[PDB]
């Protein structure tokens, strides 16, 4: 996990205008709570010498569909504000961005390809919701022969109950650790 | 309307008293699945297919946490054994879809809905369900057709599945085909 | 193929500024020759009542050996064949329109059973898309005068390979079959 020529990708899953924040139209209540921890990890990674760690930003970007009775769908639509990353956790110029239309960051995307190209062996999961899109991305990373780390305080769900049971499922096949621990692990 | 019922990991390694990697829930559902098998097998026409999915890892001081290809542990339990017309998929990862020909079979057969049974609810069943949806299938989860290591896992497992899946009992599903 | 329940997608492969035109930096000489036929097809489809046929536009969009980088002018579709508002656009980083993209899903969602191929190069990116479409159990039509390659000889042998696994037709023939 940490030694050797280990190369890691931190995936940030759906920290978007639609979902995150008190005023969010599609608000996931858990998300606001993880922002400072995420900011902290962003700063640390950006600070770091070299690139043994990559930040990858994943956004739900559903296709615009005019053939719908409601004024807006209950998901983030591509090209909109809601789809866009929150200013607090906005991507920086060199950072890869992935758009997805299904739960997993992998599904029908170029994430696996990015990961292969960059020689990445471990994915580390952050974002919302821990029990849905986060877990799905993890399952998929595992299925694609990546190692997986879930950051327990880097993830959140609609409810604290969901988050905890999500962590439980994640613990079965991923390594679960806090943000501080992950950082300390690299300090070695 | 055409359906595929996916039966996931009802295998020697996993189900039964003497299974080495016992999932206790699996024994509980066997009668329900048996019901489903007979009903489908006896049904008129091919509106519903039975697809059997078996974990089959590669061989070879490693913790034996998975069913291995060609071993007894990998094989289906007799109670729920496949009949010759029924498609079988071996998988090396959690999902029935991952690195498999499952999607192609569903496309081939013009199946538009998948119905989920087997074990574990929150793991391999969930993963298969997520992939089906990702591939634009409609998804049904059979609540008394699925099980997990613990009842709590199953229960929260259903909770997640209910988010993007239609959850119903076995009788309701059969009943709904009338 | 044109039978009643059929829904079709026409895939337009790589008709981009970098590739098409006398002065394109990565010119494929063939590409300029098919522009009028494709325009005829675009007009016809856009014209048609109903939703039996979709136009899907596919662009190479490599990330930052000369190739078309995403977000550049060169990567953009030529004006002659520019996408209209409701027409799906797929960006790719490898030869096939399928590979690491959301094309299959789009096709799945819309209930399309057949893909019809256009664009360049016949023997490279077009063929690969065609091969993947078949692999994903779509029927495939190739349009012989709706496709082109760097050289005529390449185009011809590409059509030959394509004839092995696809139904090859002219643009006019394809339009007629829907009438
Ligand atoms: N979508
Ligand atoms: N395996
Ligand atoms: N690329
Ligand atoms: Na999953
Ligand atoms: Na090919």
């Amino acid at each position: 996990y940490f030694q050797g020529m280990a190369k890691h990708a931190i995936l940030v899953i759906d920290m978007l205008n639609d979902f995150v924040g008190e005023k969010a139209p599609l608000r996931c209540p858990g998300g606001e709570t993880i922002i400072p921890d995420l900011q902290k990890i962003f700063e640390w990674v950006r600070g770091r010498e070299g690139d043994d760690i990559h930040l990858v930003h994943i956004q739900e970007a559903h296709r615009k569909n005019d053939a719908d009775f409601r004024v807006r769908p209950l998901h983030a639509v591509k090209g909109t504000w809601g789809s866009d990353f929150i200013p607090e956790l906005y991507p920086q110029e060199d950072e890869y961005i992935v758009q997805k239309r299904r739960h997993s960051g992998f599904a029908h995307t170029d994430l696996d390809l990015y990961l292969k190209e960059e020689g990445i062996d471990t994915v580390v999961l952050t974002g919302v919701w821990t029990n849905v899109c986060v877990r799905s991305t993890a399952t998929d990373a595992l299925a694609n022969a990546y190692k997986v780390i879930t950051l327990s305080d880097g993830t959140a769900s609609k409810t604290e109950e969901m988050h905890e049971y999500g962590l439980n499922d994640l613990s079965i096949f991923t390594k679960v650790m806090t943000v501080d621990q992950y950082i300390q692990a690299w300090e070695n």
